[PDB]
């Protein structure tokens, strides 16, 4: 009555094989008031399934301590899907990339005794075993695996591990071997995959992630042939371009695994979505996750992609009878087109006509009927006579972005952060320099480093005009430096490269000086063989040139450390902790002003739209909506790289068609409906940077062709 089974050819849900559309659709990455419309849209689109990971640090914020609250209601989540008639395959992790902070790890996790992240390791073993286990124990508690009539027809366990066991090597083996056998051991009664696992345990299904898997198979015949992870775009980095990814191309990426026995696919991501505070960015990962996406981050359709893969879904279902009771049989149709046959012993007949050709429309014969297949397409035939789609023909209009503001421009209230100086009775120090990971423990992206440099009064440059030399080396990943409370430098990195250097002259004088560095962090790195191991803040080097010593280790004193901003230990984000300090109104008004606080009330803007804040005028910090993190904000950081302008045909890679080269990298930042009142809307906004908080103004997203 309720099983899911699987054989060579597809999945068997209730002793049937089915051909899987699916979804991802990051739950934390919405508001709960957005999901069963985004669902709705996935349902509309043609999807069977909704995909999603598991955020192991989202849920557990301290050991023991757990969240399953607002956007952090999974089995709310699963149960909507459930509502909607679609399937949900859960991607329990717990290690997830996803562009998520730390990998989806609990940061706390790093730190427990003999720990060693994605390893044959006995902390890690135990400590993964507890989730996965809770996780699923919650999910069997109210029966959502589809054995005992729910919506979850499938699990991941880790997440793309193939990779980073081909390195770790003998430990890395042992366990992929136990991350498999002691996942199937909870006994869902639905399969279990892992993607990118070349050697994944029967009875795990290996799956592959990429824009193109047609030529993947499973690690044994009897494993049927799944696609995990279609791309829809790339992440938004920031100082990045906006990568998309063209429609005729996803199209034809999908077309050519189905027609080659592709049984699952799952685009990655469907629904985008938003990193909503310092919880959510990956390492340099941008606020908005909109991924070019078919909802695009505030789940307006994105079309004609959305439109384009509704109607792909709709001819896979009309060829799904055949696709089922037979197997892929090619036949060469000419120099680079083939053709691709399901022919059942019943009589259902379904043919994919392929032209690999990027350069030029060919003509083919097939079956006695003539067919033109632009270049890089392919043409569905569900009854083997009508071609009803092809990857290249798009019959849904465009839709254009347009932002149009509303509510007007707000009366701001300022409040400036202190600028700390070493302090002869601190409590926090240590001779030499401290990890930012380690001190934080991420409670804040800021970690003050504070010295005292003692300057003796018969010096080179206290009798020329001249100022000794400032060198810091810090592993990431913004680095702000103050000299006797006035600001000399301010440095940034990449994602490729978050390593920095300060160099500059600094104006020191006789006795002590003071030096505070600000260490900033854009979130954790989340991928990579031992990236949890990567360190963050000011390790150094750090010398001071132009001495009569020659040139001073300032790492080799003592440094005293001071954990995030003041702002942040008051909380001036809520309502409560923002009515505590003196805030300044009228013209004061801090203006292109370095760690100011800002401060105003709004209405809700007019009926249903979605809306953003247009900050193009600020620099860069966190955004709060009544007392809710919004995100972080980075508009000073200007879009990096080649942006050509793009062509559907050939090859695809993240850097074929970048948008928004010479911008901001992110001009808007997205605000719930949901998360607003009609009147009474705290607005605070962190400015780490500088900026004119006039400019700030309220847009509505939509859409016309
Ligand atoms: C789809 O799957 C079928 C079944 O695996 C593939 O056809 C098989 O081809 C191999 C040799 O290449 C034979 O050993 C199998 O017995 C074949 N099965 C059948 C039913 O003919 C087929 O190649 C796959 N399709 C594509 C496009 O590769
Ligand atoms: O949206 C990005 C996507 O990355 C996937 O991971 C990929 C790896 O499987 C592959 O080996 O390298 C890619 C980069 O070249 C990339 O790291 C994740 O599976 C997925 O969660 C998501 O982060
Ligand atoms: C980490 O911090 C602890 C306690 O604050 C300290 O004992 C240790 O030296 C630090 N180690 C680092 C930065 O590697």
């Amino acid at each position: 009555e309720f099983s899911v089974s699987y054989d060579d050819r597809a999945i068997i849900i209730n002793g049937k094989r089915k051909i899987l559309i699916s979804g991802s659709i990051h739950y934390p990455r919405s508001t709960p008031q957005m999901w069963p419309d985004l669902i709705q849209k996935a349902k509309d689109g043609g999807l069977d399934v909704i995909e999603t990971y598991v955020f192991w640090n989202g849920h557990e914020p301290s050991p023991g301590k757990y969240n399953f609250e607002g956007r952090y209601d999974l089995v709310r989540f699963i149960k909507m899907v459930q509502r909607a008639g679609l399937y949900v395959n859960l991607r329990i992790g717990p290690y997830v990339c996803a562009e998520w902070n730390f990998g989806g790890f609990p940061v706390w996790l790093k730190y427990v005794p003999g720990m060693e992240f994605r390893t044959n390791n006995q902390p890690f073993k135990v400590a993964m075993q507890g989730f996965v286990q809770k996780i699923v124990n919650m999910m069997k508690s109210e029966n959502l695996f589809e054995s005992q009539g729910g919506p979850i027809i499938m699990a991941q366990i880790e997440n793309a591990y193939g990779p980073v066991e081909w390195e770790i090597g003998a430990p890395g083996k042992a366990y992929t071997k136990w991350a498999a056998q002691m996942a199937v051991g909870l006994k869902t009664g639905v399969p279990w995959i892992m993607c990118k696992q070349e050697d994944a345990p029967d009875p795990v299904i290996d799956t592959c992630n990429g824009f193109y898997c047609e030529g993947f198979r499973p690690n044994k015949p009897y494993k049927p042939k799944m696609w995990t992870e279609v791309w829809t775009g790339w992440y938004t980095k920031f100082g990045g371009p906006i990568p998309q990814r063209p429609a005729e191309d996803i199209a034809f990426s999908v077309a050519r695994f189905v027609q080659n026995n592709g049984s699952f696919f799952n685009y990655y991501m469907y629904h985008g979505g938003t990193n909503f505070g310092r919880t959510s960015s990956g390492l340099f990962i941008a606020t908005s996750y909109d991924y070019d996406a078919p909802l695009d981050e505030y789940g307006l359709l994105n079309e004609p992609k959305y439109g384009h893969l509704r109607d792909l879904h709709k001819a896979i279902k009309l060829s799904e009878p055949a696709l089922v009771s037979s197997y892929a049989a090619v036949t060469s149709l000419g120099s680079n087109q083939e053709a691709h046959v399901y022919r059942s012993k019943s009589g259902a007949c379904a043919a994919f006509l392929s032209n690999y050709d990027s350069r030029y429309s060919v003509k083919v014969t097939f079956q006695n009927r003539p067919y033109n297949l632009p270049p890089w397409s392919i043409s569905i035939l569900p009854d083997c006579k009508t071609a009803v789609y092809n990857t290249a023909q798009v019959n849904s209009q465009s839709s254009s972005i347009k932002m149009t503001p509303a509510g007007g421009g707000l009366s701001w209230q300022s409040y400036n952060e202190e600028t700390p100086t070493a302090d002869d009775s601190d409590t926090l120090t240590a001779n030499g320099l401290w990890e930012q990971k380690n001190v934080t423990r991420d409670s804040s992206d800021y970690l003050w480093y504070m010295t005292n440099v003692n300057i003796a009064s018969n010096e080179g440059f206290l009798k020329n005009g001249k100022d000794p030399y400032l060198t810091v080396m810090s592993a990431g990943h913004v680095l702000h430096v103050f000299v006797n409370g006035k600001l000399s430098g301010t440095v940034y990195g990449t994602l490729d490269n978050p390593k920095l250097t300060y160099s500059g002259n600094v104006k020191l004088r006789a006795g002590i000086n003071k030096i505070s560095l600000l260490s900033v962090s854009v979130g954790l790195p989340n991928v990579g063989v031992h990236y949890d191991t990567w360190n963050a803040g000011v390790l150094g080097p750090v010398t001071l040139s132009g001495l009569n010593e020659g040139s001073r280790n300032l790492a080799k004193q003592k440094w005293s450390y001071k954990v995030g901003l003041k702002g942040e230990s008051l909380s001036l984000h809520s309502l409560s902790g923002s009515s505590s300090v003196e805030w300044v109104r009228g013209s004061l008004m801090a203006q292109k002003q370095p760690l100011t606080w800002y401060k105003a009330t709004f209405n809700a803007p007019g009926g249903n739209d979605p809306l953003a804040l247009d900050m193009a005028s600020m620099g860069k910090g966190q955004i709060w909506i009544n007392g809710e993190g919004v995100g972080r904000h980075w508009p000073g950081y200007i879009a990096q790289g080649d942006c050509s302008k793009c062509s559907y045909a050939g090859t695809f890679n993240e850097k074929k068609c970048q948008t928004n080269c010479g911008q901001p990298s992110q001009r808007w930042y997205h605000v719930p409906r949901s998360w607003l009142k009609p009147s009474g809307n705290l607005l605070v906004v962190f400015e780490e940077w500088g900026g004119n908080p006039t400019g700030i103004s309220l847009v509505r997203r939509s859409r016309s062709a």
